[PDB]
């Protein structure tokens, strides 16, 4: 479903798109010169800019969901490193 959605939203569009909130792919024009739109579409992806938070704003998911991964990831660095630790020596927390 979530491909689906992906592909609801990018392909399905009529003159204007906005895959991303800053730009907007407008479909083809009446001059019809593939050189031309070539070069229209090398200038709209020259223009635009990837933002900081472009894993939560490009992609549709939220930013609460980045904390949870970030939060995932150094959840397991920690355990890792603590059960690592604890096979040589070297904590005294668990230490009884």
């Amino acid at each position: 479903e979530v491909v689906a959605k992906l592909c609801a939203h990018v392909f399905c569009g009529s003159d204007n798109l906005q895959i991303v909130p800053g730009v907007r792919i407008p479909q083809p024009l009446l001059q019809q010169s593939e050189e031309e739109e070539r070069a229209r579409l090398t200038a709209i992806l020259s223009n635009t800019i990837e933002p900081a938070d472009s894993l939560s704003s490009w992609l549709q998911l939220p930013r609460e969901s980045i904390l949870d991964y970030e939060r995932l990831q150094a959840k397991e660095v920690a355990s890792s490193t603590e059960q690592l630790l604890q096979e040589m020596g070297s904590g005294s927390g668990s230490h009884h």
